[PDB]
């Protein structure tokens, strides 16, 4: 019917409600596993068409890897393995018969592709090779599974490219995360801040990772929206990727791969929802406008398919809904997201306008006739748009706190505030701000029993140091180490 | 590198250098799997993209329903589950841990959508329910795999529609299935034929099943190219999809499915490819053509003039400009890759203001003006090309039917490579007598064989157009038991994958 609880007041229950009720999910009998609707599976096909045309811009090729690795394979990495071993699951039967070997389902797909990359690549003519598939992934998830944030069945492109120097690869790390940034700010609105992920938090096998954080305000907790890796020679040395080069020499390939999955679809709803329902970004709304006849009343009603078809022809994702009372059908609208309604009544064509009302402030405001058209209700879309995520990012820049003390830090944490601290890279560190962080905390009794904790974890050090304060005279937050001077700025916070 | 097996000589051999070295597939360490690159992806991304505005247009809408099925689900329907159960994938751990519940790889995904369904359909205004997915699906086959054909995993289209009415489900059926014949024949350039399953080889479940079967001419079998089923209301009583009616009563919904899978890439390959290797139809061809100057800044002017052109037109072009590769070596490269149009700039020819072009399929050359040449005159050639490949594959599947009134024409047609056309009274039992029966007096080559295949007919299709066929008058049952059921219909018979 519609939301019963506002988001402030139980955010897991609003989540469940919005997702649900606005068409956009259903729960399923296999835990952590869930039914993407129609509305909902439009926008990962709009984030596809959106990314795929952009890679293919940079040479990157579309493949199809099986969704099964072998145990061999699997254990071929070192640190790869160990650090995916829990969450892999095993097929062991077929029917009534039990395999010879157990084989596993892929939860990324380094193993599977490489030993293929080693037999393609034989020269430095071979390279760049850049191949990326849309597939379905499964990590059996030890956490408390969360819709679109962590499933245990979720869909992904993940992008595997090998080069011959670490230049290229360097950049390409960047090109790709650049483009997630703008899969999320141009098409799902949000904001996002690129960085860095600390040693204990990076891919296992990567040299470095990259990532593109956003941030969820109403229980100040960032969301690790997307990862581009540079894997070095990690991989390439353990399964023997190597190629003739230029020196005449054998040498191992540099590799890179990049990951953004449906997580995507969570962070636009818990970004942008509100309390009477989804909020959608118009770029990739199922609908992006619906036409209402307000109901002698032929013209009217001629008036209206002639405004739906307007639209309809000019591209625009357009619903005339003549079914039931303007209400009713608003608050239908409304709770599916649809981010822009036109009310077309007998008092407005008498003055010759029409009626708008935008989704995600609610404002209503008339618009004559003579400057409707395609092109005037795509400037509206696009205002839309530009407010949404001017509107997040601005949230999202308050609600980032420059803490160069423990006491800033920790009441800053406590107050749903991510914190840039003075950092020094150490694991050791990292763990001990987690620590005291989570014993000094307090969270919200939805996040507690959503199986999150109030403890701080590093979250990136920022691509972008320039506009944070100088680092002269600041203390390590970690005392053991003392004698490490903060050389960068690091984001920690609260996350999912 | 070339294909050093003949089509004729030694077919799985052939099909297997043919498709790993046009670089389409590479072969993986888990029996049945196999790797699609770039070039072959791009044949399946060529089909999802044509089918799916396809069925837009029709009001189907794309989802994604999950991977997994549970044991409860999957055990729903009776003959659904029983027909399956040996094919299906079980997870059984995770980590180092015994789950406590076992799940199920989707072998095709009714019992993961139907209870669904059945939340979602409430009222006759709720129907039609029209919804598409594209996924992968797992299917431990006992029978040897063949690339493409029969994969343990493979990628498909499953569609899944509820109605009000048994007319409005029959409708959706055959439109479903001329997408089917449109897909084969005008992307694929592969000719069909549309028939209906006989009982015993329908789908579990299914009230009818329809079928658009291929033809492989090489060693004389049918490959089921893609079904479109008739579900009745077996599946919505057994998952209570009902509906308040129109008169206000309680009827249970019909419903279809409907699948097409990555088996069309073999059947393109099979039924196209030849002793030089890949042969693509134009319209899935990740390259349509292919520009080569022979070497000059003129000519490498006008050879980049006419890449910009095709280019311009929408065309996917290549230009080979490498330095230290001979032509011939470069004609055998896109050859082998089945890129169906070259193009060739040479001095001589441009001083007669002309360009050469080499056709794929039939291996023709020719000439064209550059007066002639333009982004539509190169799109004519390429269509051309499409019908040429198409005629072919359907001349050679006609004349490869034969009518058989009688068992002795039957084995002599069926040995000699051919498909069969015999009078028919449906029965499971008759059906089985023609296997055995033809599987005792037929003889297959040692490739069949090593690719796990049999000699035996089995029943292919009812063709739907019976209106070219012969009289049934006087002609008896092959199954002698049953000489008391008179054939009323013509059924298609043979060997197949
Ligand atoms: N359980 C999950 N559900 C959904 N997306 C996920 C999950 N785990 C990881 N991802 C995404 O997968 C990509 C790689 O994640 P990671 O390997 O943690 O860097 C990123 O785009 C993540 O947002
Ligand atoms: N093992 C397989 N590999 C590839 N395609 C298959 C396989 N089994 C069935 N198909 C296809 O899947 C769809 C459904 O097949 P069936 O359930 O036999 O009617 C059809 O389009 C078949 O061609
Ligand atoms: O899982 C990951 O994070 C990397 C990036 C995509 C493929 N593997
Ligand atoms: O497996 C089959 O044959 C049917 C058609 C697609 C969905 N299920
Ligand atoms: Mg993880
Ligand atoms: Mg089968």
């Amino acid at each position: 019917e519609g939301i019963d609880v506002k988001k402030q007041e139980n955010f897991s229950e609003w989540y469940s409600q919005v997702i649900t009720k606005s068409e956009f999910l259903d729960y399923y009998d296999v835990s952590g596993c869930y039914i993407f609707r129609p509305n909902c599976w439009f926008v990962w096909e709009s984030v596809q068409k959106f990314f795929d045309a952009e890679i293919k811009k940079l040479g990157v090729q579309n493949v199809m890897f099986p969704l099964f690795v072998t145990k061999r394979a699997l254990e071929t990495e070192k640190d790869h393995v160990e650090g995916f071993s829990p969450e892999v699951a095993w097929v062991t039967k077929s029917g009534n018969s039990d395999l010879q070997e157990p084989i596993a389902l892929r939860p990324t797909s380094e193993t599977i592709m490489y030993p293929s990359y080693a037999k393609w690549i034989q020269s430095h003519r071979d390279l760049p090779l850049k191949l990326n598939q849309w597939t379905n992934v499964v990590r059996w998830e030890f956490k408390h599974a969360v819709p679109f944030i962590r499933s245990r069945e979720f869909y992904w492109q993940e992008g595997h490219s090998a080069f011959k120097s670490k230049e290229e690869a360097d950049e390409e790390v960047f090109t790709i995360l650049e483009l997630y940034k703008r899969v999320y700010e141009e098409l799902l609105a949000v904001p996002v801040i690129k960085g860095t992920k600390t040693e204990n938090e990076k891919f296992a096998g990567a040299d470095y990772t990259t990532t593109v954080e956003t941030f969820i305000a109403t229980n100040g907790r960032a969301v690790q929206g997307g990862t581009s890796h540079h894997l070095g020679q990690n991989f390439s040395k353990m399964f023997k990727i190597q190629f003739e080069a230029e020196n005449k020499e054998t040498q191992f390939a540099y590799q890179n791969s990049w990951g953004l999955s449906t997580r995507t679809l969570g962070v636009m709803i818990m970004v942008h929802g509100d309390d009477k329902g989804m909020v959608l970004p118009p770029r990739v709304a199922f609908c992006q406008v619906v036409v209402i006849p307000l109901i002698d009343n032929a013209t009217l009603v001629e008036k209206t398919k002639e405004i739906y078809n307007e639209l309809e022809k000019a591209g625009i994702r357009v619903k005339l809904d003549d079914r039931r009372t303007p209400g009713w059908k608003y608050n239908y609208w409304e709770l599916r997201g649809v981010p822009l309604r036109i009310e077309v009544g007998p008092k407005d064509l008498e003055k010759q306008q029409i009626m708008l009302c935008r989704r995600d402030t609610g404002e209503k405001w008339t618009m004559p006739l003579s400057e409707f058209s395609g092109d005037s209700i795509k400037a509206v879309l696009d205002k839309i748009h530009d407010s949404m995520l001017n509107k997040a990012r601005k949230e999202m820049n308050e609600r980032i706190v420059v803490t160069r003390t423990w006491p800033e830090f920790i009441k800053a944490l406590n107050s749903g505030n991510m914190c840039l601290i003075p950092w020094h890279e150490s694991k050791a560190a990292e763990e001990y701000i987690k620590e005291k962080s989570k014993l000094e905390s307090v969270q919200s009794q939805s996040d507690a029993n959503t199986g999150l904790t109030g403890a701080a974890k590093s979250l990136c050090v920022p691509l972008d140091q320039s506009s944070f304060p100088s680092l002269e005279g600041l203390e390590n937050f970690y005392p053991e180490e003392a004698h490490k001077k903060p050389n960068c700025w690091a984001l920690f916070g609260r996350s999912y």
